[PDB]
């Protein structure tokens, strides 16, 4: 049992902390959150189909998931799917460090 496959191994330094690229090829289907939907770091915001398998897509860092690419596109390794919008990029609360 072995069909066969091959590809190139190229590296590219370009991945913003507010971007949700595809870790592996597949096929975009739909999302599990509404426009600019807010979720937790780890929650699923969308899914995909790869190797005849449906895999869930989680956010690398809590924020707001938004659909950019139309639903039903070709998911490829190291590609763009949706961007994340940090809802808490900075917010110094009125309280410093205290004995522990």
């Amino acid at each position: 049992g072995s069909s066969g496959s091959s590809g190139t191994c190229v590296f590219e330094k370009e991945n913003d902390p507010t971007v949700l690229r595809s870790p592996s090829a597949g096929k975009l289907t739909q999302y599990t959150v509404e426009d600019g939907g807010h979720v937790e770091a780890g929650s699923s915001y969308a899914e995909m189909e790869v190797m005849k398998m449906i895999m869930t897509l989680n956010v690398q860092e809590r924020g707001r998931v938004k659909y950019i690419k139309r639903p039903g596109a070709v998911l490829e390794a190291g590609c763009v799917v949706a961007r994340l919008e940090l809802d808490d990029p900075s917010k110094v609360h009125p309280s410093g460090p205290s004995s522990g």
